[PDB]
């Protein structure tokens, strides 16, 4: 397994990790402790989770098997890298109460608490915004931060689904007054969706952000979709996404690839990207996505694979010059 | 259903009406407070306001004692509730205060955050207000015992009342220079009979981003319906302010004038029944006319902000 | 009584400070106690103690005493602003085992946790160094404090027997990164010495401290010690030294004689001088009994004269602020 | 005893630092306490150890070791300055998993929580890195020291095996922030290997750090090594380890030494410690005794005043260089 | 030309420094005027002189020559990256009269002036100090060079032999009150002496300071020492045997050895390149060939075997 | 010629410290500038000044710049100290202290009659209460950005001034003071009580000036009983002091203008005493001052009959 620095910290990662969006509403507890005893066998020590997990009514489930993971003692909670996530409403699905949702000092409090008791663990390793909150200025953030990291609760902070500049204000800010700043971005980030190349990941890369990229098969999209539908992905109506996944997956054809492990082995060769989000429900899928980390892509395949899914380059280039 | 605001700059959202608390325990009893606070819940009101002096004399603490027993019943109410209680005031005798009994040293703000955690039946308080500006204990002092409490887990937020403009600056500028978050509120009286936050008050809380609430908004109800149920000048003021041409309520106009004022979060209303409330709760939706607050603006002038004011 | 603010801070204290080293080694444990009640009575809301006030085997003895008041109850803890002091050794008299003094963060840690629990007490409100460390840097010291006042164990920092240069170098270094620095200095000035107005006063007034003096009366040399040399702290100490050379002898002759023919009392003159001097929060009167925190009491509502302070400025001259005290 | 500050810190420690390496390993449990209770008799304050002392399958003991004399009162615990560290793997030899070695503010966080365990202690008083770890920025590693500090379970931050200019950033990063910084550098100083002088030690001493040298024996290599093989008479003929010095260089220099040494009367175990105390910005050496008759002939050493003459011998036989740029360049 | 960035900053420059050392005590005026044109047609920017340089009664020579030259217009001084040094005597050789050596701000002071009006123009663009000075700290010396940058007279700042935590102190004070700190650092680094990656070239690379080798090839020793038979050290037989199986192993690849040395130096990690000291016009073109020269991995191999470096500390002396 | 360096800077200077005060009517402008050159042979390079030094003030500062006006590197080798505070007229509001309005007005005439473009050692003559030292910094960093001088150093201050003085300066990057200038000498030590330790803590040189206290340390009693024409030889005790003095230096061969000098260059942090030769004998005299080294036995007895204070708190309480 292949490790990496996150971004310019000392924390060290593995370049897969582990998603548990599916541990609760598709793979039950067992299955899911399975699952997570044989990612640590493949040397993965980096688990995202977040509060929200398990959707609906269930809210907090997706935590709580991860608790009773680590209740099995066995080293594994002081071997893997702890990521959850606030920001998301934790109440009934719809509109929140007030200050339930979003980076209030207010909601940090109750929703670290909480995850912290779900976890059934004293700390977590990496904290994340769950997306931007435009109306919480960072003094309030890194305040609401800084209680937890010096109460020992959280060891490192991190965001996703940020805009470049809001990576660079927060860390700007955190360094002002001898704060470490983000040490992490998670970003939606695949072949078909290369926005993040203008301004997130080159942001990212100046502040020594680690970039995960969430969604890295865009939502299945590019792991065999149009071979499935014979045997959202309201792209497969647009027939310009549709005639782009048939070159995509014939392309692969010939190369004799798989699909879902070239979306994942693209983006480990991308410039700062630490690497991507698998989200596996089964043994297989697991080993089929180290396998996708053991790839070696060919120039030929690379070059061709931009043709089909070009990039629009870092801005102002990207659409001035 | 409930309008709300930013409290000034920072992420906090709060309704727009803020639940005063000082009926609970002289004018209201435990039973009525639990009922209106269940209310104002059920109306969208999440933003409480209490004091540790209030319930007076020998009853100092009694309403923060209400209020615990209130979120001992469970079923959310301390998670939904944005809960802020105030410094300053003596706790002992009425009459003269036992030195650093009362004011803002840190001797006191400890002695008080404590006896207001207990009472209140919460490990944490989200809006710690000083009830008044104390002169005499520096900046750096304050802050070194509030960031205590930050630091604890015990306060989120620090809020001022009776505050003058300049005090506003010196303490955000003070807190700003260490990294720590400031004042994010400031609790000023202010109505249409006294307009005089105008000068400075509001002008630095809009300058610093600190949200405004106005206590007081009806004057002691002197804008709530008083002459059709203290002198010759004051009641020809508030005659033309009573004169139903237009059609509204001066109580629920009182509270919707101040909804209108720039940089206002709301006013505390301390409603005794869940029909004031209700009341209470029609007038953050009234819309005023141009019409009425020009003529509003003619009853009841303002002073504009210093130095225009008094000078140019 | 007359309260004052504490220097800058918002801490208000009674301008009589209740000292309380005599308590253990001199006054017993109950007629400490009847005096701690009325100082309160009295209004003070001030007292002073030291980890090594009992002396000897008996170092701690005096914050053991504190706290039996303490735990008599009657809000006494509460209504008292507490402080006591680190840098004294604690084990046994003669050379102290290393870290075991000074203001190293080592000696700090444990020399806190001992004063509270022989305080019966969770927080000290004015947590005193005891003397200048020149060996520890500004930046652990406040490392150490800022430690103690994050936890809630100690409010204020104040110090004792610093120069005034030390008063600068600690506030700045504090100020630097926002934490409240140094509130007070508590250094020995009364009559018969007077060189703190040279610079420790000076620089306490130019940051904000409050002043309070130590031994105002010269260990009870300037409390009768003539008129009561054969009949006590005067006996011993300081005083005794003082009486046995013969200007300073002299000097309190003319101090005894002059307070004869002005009908008044000389301990009580000596803490009402005090009073007086600009930046000066009060003296820390060292009752032995009763009767005589009933008489500092006393001091504290005198007036004096211009002819009495004139007079009293000819026997015991000071040197005034340097640089001219030595230079121009 | 001799007692210096260390570095420019408030802090005051015994010239020598007793090492405690050979507790678990070569000497036991037992002969431990004592030797820890002859060392605080002789005034040493200032005990030295790591997670990793005890070796292989064993590693912690020695911090054991030291929580069971702790544990026997007599305020044991309140007369020593004790310092453990903080970088090395703590799990099986080998490749480490990742963060449970080097010094990511996660591993500073469990190994101090299994060093205070192992040490039966709520705090230590200076808790050092064992290496310089060129991945993780110093403001990630002072915050994990600052959260230490502010929690009362540290007083003191050092270092071992820095570079001079890991020390300076250390410390501009932390004074930045009003944060103490390193107050000591364990680095390795003896006759043999003096290239700490080239910018360790002069970045320590700028900066205000105490110096800990630690081997300043070399390995042995200075404490009579030579002499030693000769030793057994018959016993060399026993079924023993090849002998260990054999660069013809050093052992013309060691030769010399021994016979500078043998001319002067002196003990090389006891010079080579004795040295180091000459040099200047050096606290101290680390003692580590295997009995009790070790620990009285280091105490010796530290008693032990050089003359002119064998100290300007002693740097004729191992030069050192200067400090640097002048060391390469001018 | 191959081009970098110095260091950190936005200041590109050739990758070959143009020493000046040699102009006046070597060279005169007219031909290091052409050596100096001709560095210019090989796109070098980057011009490396020192107020000492011309030697003896003659120090601020070689600073006169470069007056001269950019007195000639033509676009010399707009195209030039100029770089002097401060902190030698300019007066009688022997002992220094005290604050006329050194980087007290007094010497700083009359240093500049002095420099500025033997080179003929209103600022320079890269003032090094020629060594550290332990005796001066670095407040004064920022406040010194903080009056020269906002005057207009100076750039950049630059060191030449410090150590590696000098270089540390020295930004790092610099960064606390919003100055821009040291943007490079002149150290010797060659095949010969390779002390410089202990300590002095990590941390340049740590603080983003480009670095300049100085006597790259050890004062000849590394230009074809032995066949062409300070660089004396060939008395001792140790030395001159790495020297021989240096130019044994270059006669068998075919290379140049004052071209394998400099080309050398250009592969180390964090030289941004050596200061090349041409006398003619031949040796020039032999440096632009040495920066054009590709090192396969077998002569950089044998090239460490036979020089080999200490590596960084602590690892160089401990683990 | 011993050097040092000015405490923490790297300004080097010599430790005797040539002053000018002393240039008047028995002095020609020809025998100052005889005087300077012989110092400047002797190896003193720290020339020390001040504008009110002449009713005819500023003369000093005229003598020292025609002197530097007949070239031969004369400017170039001084390292030349002035004084700002001194009124130059009971003065007119703001034509004394420190403020910055005086500050400006006063280098730009202390440069016109020093006829040079630079001052090395920018010297406040006193401690000025009632200006706050951000006004001060401000006027000195615009006198450093502009040029016109490099250092800044003080006279009479009390210990917590220069603290503060310098504590200011560094928090916005400033070289704080440099030098401290205060009477100290054998019969007045108590600049040890607290100036000199703060000067020593912040790293200022220390300048000490009066040091044979008026005269009364070189030979007075000597002199009185040699009949033929402050006064402390009335005071009883004071004059035993100055007989115990004159005889321990009688008994060693030891000259008591010498001694006195000596001894302060013995001091801890002492850069050395001001010396204002009116002759060039007195200059080769304080020139044997400096190169005397006092042995350890006299030093000691020095101390039995001028005992200093101590520091404080020491000094006055424990
Ligand atoms: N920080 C430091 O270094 C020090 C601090 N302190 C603090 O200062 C306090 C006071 O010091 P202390 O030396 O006791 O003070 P004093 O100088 O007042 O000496 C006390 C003695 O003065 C006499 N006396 C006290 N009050 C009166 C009065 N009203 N009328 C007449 N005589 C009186 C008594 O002498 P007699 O018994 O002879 O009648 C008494 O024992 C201490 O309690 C301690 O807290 C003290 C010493 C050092």
């Amino acid at each position: 397994m292949e490790y990496t620095q996150l971004g310019r910290i000392g924390l060290k990662v593995s370049r897969l990790v582990l998603g548990t969006m599916n541990f609760g509403p598709t793979t039950d507890e067992a299955e899911s402790h399975a699952i997570m005893d044989a990612a640590l066998d493949a040397g993965i020590n980096f688990f995202d989770t977040a509060n929200v997990y398990g959707w609906g009514e269930n809210k907090g489930r997706t935590e709580e098997i991860l608790g009773s993971w680590f209740a099995q003692g066995g080293d594994r909670r002081d071997k893997v890298v702890l990521a959850t996530k606030v920001y998301g409403n934790m109440g009934l699905d719809g509109p929140a109460w007030p200050n339930h949702d979003k980076l209030s000092a207010l909601n940090i409090r109750r929703s670290v608490d909480a995850s912290l008791k779900r976890l059934g663990t004293d700390h977590i390793d990496l904290y994340q915004f769950h997306h931007v909150d435009r109306d919480t200025p960072w003094d309030e953030i890194w305040q609401a931060m800084d209680v937890l990291v010096r109460q020992g609760k959280i060891l490192y902070v991190g965001s996703s689904n940020f805009a470049g500049w809001n990576i660079a204000q927060a860390n700007e800010t955190a360094a002002r007054h001898g704060r470490l700043g983000l040490v992490s971005e998670q970003c939606l980030y695949n072949l078909c969706e290369r926005r993040a190349e203008m301004e997130v990941v080159p942001a990212a890369r100046e502040y020594g952000l680690g970039v995960i990229a969430w969604s890295p098969l865009h939502g299945g999209l590019l792991g065999g979709a149009i071979r499935k539908e014979q045997e959202a992905a309201d792209a497969l109506k647009d027939p310009q996404q549709r005639e782009q996944i048939q070159r995509y997956e014939d392309l692969l054809d010939k190369h004799g690839l798989e699909p879902g492990e070239v979306a994942l082995a693209w983006l480990l060769t991308r410039p700062g990207v630490t690497g991507p989000i698998v989200g596996p429900r089964t043994a297989d899928q697991l080993a089929s996505a180290v396998r996708a980390a053991e790839l070696t892509l060919t120039d030929e395949v690379l070059t061709a694979l931009d043709e089909i899914f070009p990039g629009p380059g870092p801005s102002p280039e990207a659409f001035a010059w």
